[PDB]
């Protein structure tokens, strides 16, 4: 079976109003992006390449990261976007991300 994984991150910064949020800064990357940051990444509008091909499922959160399990919700935490990440938040993590993942399979 060919099957290929899509993925797109989910990416929030800390604001005193809404916490870990949907509100970002001008000179941030896009709040659904790959994992550089520089590709817009809208999980609705990843395209299958044909229609020879299908999903497997819906999208989904990769619950891991550096090969173990993140905490619930797949959220890992930096000082800013293209810092060191961890799964548990930091006295200093001001952004957080997460990845989406989800499989296509040729036909």
């Amino acid at each position: 079976p060919i099957r290929r994984r899509e993925e797109a991150y989910e990416n929030q910064r800390w604001n005193p109003m809404g916490g870990f949020c949907e509100k970002l800064l001008l000179s941030d990357r896009w709040g659904w992006s790959d994992v550089s940051g520089l590709q817009h990444r809208p999980l609705d509008r990843v395209a299958l390449p044909s229609p020879h091909w299908e999903w497997e499922s819906d999208w989904y959160v990769d619950e891991n990261f550096g090969g173990e399990p993140t905490e619930k919700g797949g959220w890992t935490y930096a000082i800013d976007f293209p810092a060191t990440y961890t799964k548990d938040k930091k006295w200093n993590s001001c952004v957080r991300r997460r990845k989406w993942i989800r499989y296509r399979r040729y036909k």
